[PDB]
């Protein structure tokens, strides 16, 4: 078998351990802030930099991972609390759509909302144009911010918020678990065939988008991986 | 949203919160050991005490939920190392069944293999009157020991296991991912509607056995858990 | 460590994890409404079904405790807005009263205001036979509805009230801190010993009643609890 | 009936609500982050602007109040994490002491560990010349880091702790629960004579401190507060 595992606590600018794209920025607290607030249609992501083999070009197995991380989002005066967050998974090579808009793209899609990455979003506005639903939600999106399936989600400001996601190869299956405020949990698991949408290599990690108007404090955390692929 | 939640970082035999059946003892570091190692055909289970609404009979919503447990499975001279533990859900009223033989039945079952419970079990003996695998293995099971479906598993003497699992109620997908001692994970994942297995209410719990032949030492060491059902 | 905790935002019927006991009643709004407006000194109270270990015979430890809560009382016609709410402890094999006459008993004691139990009084009635204050008050009351100690309060008819309990073992300090509907806060603290005046297991919970001429809405809304009993 | 009553979700130095004393600086996240990680010997620490009045000499009346916040200590290499934050009330007119030297004296007192103040500390290093227990502790200090009680406390790096506290007027007790990452809550109490130890008008804040090899990041993320005094 082949594993990746790691595990950040905290996270630091000089660490080359993490590639941070856009407007993503770490705070002396250690928190990683995927967007710049002060910035229009601002962008940040950050990526595991060592990219992760899901898949054997040798045998067909696809890996199985689990991983939890801790996110906060915090509303601001005067802008409405957008856009959110979204942990994906994409090729090596992912950078920034070219021109982004960011806002309801979440850094991960291009205007149309479509793009090339598998992820789980945390939404905070509803944005008609990607068909979101009417309120705050968490979805499963592949290729496109239209999502595959989402469910009925609360984003509380300044609240610290724990996701665990599995994944399980042998029946493609994507399950989150998002704990909440009220310490209510929230689930959504969606099939997806990663080996038919990624390729064999590829990296994870979070993004965050705001618009003119939209903006809300994204930050990131913690963050524990592991993943395991059959290598027999 | 009815959520129950709860978090043992170790166990005490005066906390009301949990039902010990059969041969369950506490050591004096907080586990909870489930087999007596000097009984024939032992059996042990410990049970949150509280009954638990998965389901309503008036909106039939089915609750999600999201638990983490570890556990450790030692050798004993010189018994044959078994037969494991199995993560279990059933009737408010359970109880270990009469005449137990233990053994394979894992504490939850008849001779035939057969009960009402639906269950994660993490079997280290190949009983062949179960259409158990070849070796070691973590498995889905629905009112049977014979396993709906199974996955390739090593238990290692001494270690310490985590184990994290999420059950949808939307998709019915009970997701298991198990962290091995060299930081290797194992997933499994089996739609089980719970709704139709089991009542409305139930108990969560452990259970363990043994047989003259096979014992060896089964402790529960820690047990999170949230359920939340969408009520009004 | 042994650990109590949960949190109710609101309510339903059919939680296994609440005893509902007399006229209490489930509003369709989640709210908990205590005392049936056509009954004869109705009373009704809601505990939480799990018993509650505040006190160790083998360590003669006593835990501690946080706990916070909302409720409303309501003036409706044509009768006296009576009698009011408390918030008790008592031993797990608790029940309202036989024969009880509700009135200035408030659902917990017996005609002569005796009873088994320790809590914190939201009175809504003079009963002289009680030796209550001339007007609205907060009590702390230890086995009898005669309180040890009360404190000027004024129950507002529709007003959502917010209170937070503190109850500190090492020095048997019981404090209350009462957010009134304007903003103003009403504390009043006893030092009482729960170690010698309740048993190893309790229950925590809400009771209100009334009598013939005297009756009101009473509605829980809320409840958060977290007690903590040192096992080492 | 006078009542001083506030709410911070989110801090930010240009508000005139709050005075910054030292190395208090602002994180881009709204979090106050009391030392500089990068000093010596730093100190920082925060007041509400309004010196609220807590007795009064016309009457002879005192006070009673509610107010909870919210803390983040957490650890950095290679230094220890020290030194802890303080919860003060103070003269109004209340400055770091000079030549302060940080560490152990939490900002509030001189090298012998004296000043003029009444506070709740969450100490995190265990200070021999001011009698600290051994291990990490919540004390309650009456013009002195050499706390009148202690009670024994696990500070968690990157966690979120929530407290609360209520000083009863009548009984002068003042009474702390804190909620730890393990789900447990501690408490403590301990009767204060504010009339006796400090002025008619006060300042409420925090204070956190380090040393050259004791370092740590030391946040407050939120704080509520709710003070009524009769004025009659
Ligand atoms: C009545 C009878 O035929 N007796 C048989 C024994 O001969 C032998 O087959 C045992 C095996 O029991 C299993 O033992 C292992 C360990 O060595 C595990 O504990 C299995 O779960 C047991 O079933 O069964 C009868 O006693
Ligand atoms: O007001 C806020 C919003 O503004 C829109 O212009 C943008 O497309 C949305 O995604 C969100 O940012
Ligand atoms: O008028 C109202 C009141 O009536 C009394 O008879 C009763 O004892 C009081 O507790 C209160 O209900
Ligand atoms: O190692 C760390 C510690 O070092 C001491 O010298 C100092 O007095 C303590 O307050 C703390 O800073
Ligand atoms: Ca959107
Ligand atoms: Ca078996
Ligand atoms: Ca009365
Ligand atoms: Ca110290
Ligand atoms: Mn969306
Ligand atoms: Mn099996
Ligand atoms: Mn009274
Ligand atoms: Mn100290």
């Amino acid at each position: 078998a082949e594993t990746v595992s790691f595990n950040f606590n905290s996270f630091s600018e000089g660490n080359p351990a993490i590639n941070f794209q856009g407007d993503v920025t770490v705070l002396s607290n250690g928190n990683i802030q995927l967007t710049n607030l002060n910035k229009v249609n601002s962008v940040g992501r950050v990526l595991y930099a060592m990219p992760v083999r899901i898949w054997s070009s040798a045998t067909g197995n696809v890996a199985s991972f689990l991983t939890s991380f801790s996110f906060e989002m915090k509303d601001i005066k005067d802008y409405d609390p957008a856009d959110g967050i979204i942990f994906f998974i994409a090729p090596e090579d992912t950078q920034i759509p070219a021109g982004s808009i960011g806002g309801g793209t979440l850094g991960v899609s291009d205007t149309k909302g479509a793009g090339h990455f598998v992820g789980v979003e945390f939404d905070t506005y509803s944005n008609s144009e990607y068909n979101d639903p009417p309120t705050d939600h968490v979805g499963i999106d592949v290729n496109s911010v239209d999502s595959v399936k989402t469910v009925p989600w609360n984003s509380v400001s300044g609240a610290v918020v724990k996701v665990t996601v599995i994944y399980d190869s042998s029946t493609k299956t994507l399950s989150v678990a998002v704990t909440n405020d009220n310490g209510d949990i929230t689930t959504i698991a969606q099939v997806v065939d990663l080996k038919a949408k990624l390729p064999e290599r590829v990296k994870f990690g979070f993004s965050a988008s705001g618009s003119l108007g939209g903006r809300q404090i994204h930050l990131i955390r913690s963050w524990s991986f592991t993943s395991t692929l059959i290598t027999t």
